[PDB]
């Protein structure tokens, strides 16, 4: 999710700004086949 939906659509930049907003975090991508946003 967070704009990680699989290879149909993996909008890395999506899921990096979502996390980016959270507090401590800096950045994000998809992860698992590009089902999973993980933030970083």
């Amino acid at each position: 999710g967070f704009g990680c939906n699989g290879p149909w659509d993996e909008d890395d930049m999506q899921c990096h700004n979502h996390c980016k907003s959270i507090k401590g975090y800096k950045g994000g991508y998809c992860a698992k086949g590009g089902f999973v946003c993980k933030c970083y």
